């Protein structure tokens, strides 16, 4: 649950995201994948890149890091009510892709690690308060539906 001025700042900060949102998708992936390898093994698609100078030079990459965060906007966009735009990604990374919530709590703490590190100085102790408590908030509701489904 966020106040409106949470969710003011949350969307001022998408508006960073937003002016180049293949380079952020692309450094979010990279973050992820050579933070906690065993990430990479979810992707099919992925698993061939070794080395991170690999994962820079990978066009597909940076095409899936925009429909990610293309997804993650439209879902922040929604201040909350995000139940119908939600509930398909919570099915489909639950049955299909199989990805843990702790994979997720893993790209949440990598989006900010971004954000520090293409706007040092520029992403304020308010900014990163409000984007933690969204998406805490999107975690906290893609964990409910994993339970209904009894997916660990
Ligand atoms: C901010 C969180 C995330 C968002 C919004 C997101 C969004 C999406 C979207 C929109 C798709 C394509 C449609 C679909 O299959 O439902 C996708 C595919 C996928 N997601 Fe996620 N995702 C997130 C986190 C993750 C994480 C943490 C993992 C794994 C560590 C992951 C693994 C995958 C895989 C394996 C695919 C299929 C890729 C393919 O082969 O093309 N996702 N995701």
């Amino acid at each position: 649950g966020l106040s409106d001025g949470e969710w003011q700042q949350v969307l001022n900060v998408w508006g960073k995201v937003e002016a180049d949102i293949a380079g952020h998708g692309q450094e979010v992936l990279i973050r992820l994948f050579t933070g906690h390898p065993e990430t990479l093994e979810k992707f099919d698609k992925f698993k061939h890149l070794k080395t991170e100078a690999e994962m820079k030079a990978s066009e597909d990459l940076k095409k899936h890091g925009t429909v990610v965060l293309t997804a993650l906007g439209g879902i922040l966009k929604k201040k909350g009510h995000h139940e119908a735009e939600l509930k398909p990604l919570a099915q489909s990374h639950a049955t299909k892709h199989k990805i843990p919530i702790k994979y997720l709590e893993f790209i949440s703490d990598a989006i900010i690690h971004v954000l520090h590190s293409k706007h040092p100085g520029d992403f304020g102790a308010d900014a990163q308060g409000a984007m933690t408590k969204a998406l805490e908030l999107f975690r906290n509701d893609i964990a409910a539906k994993y339970k209904e489904l009894g997916f660990q």
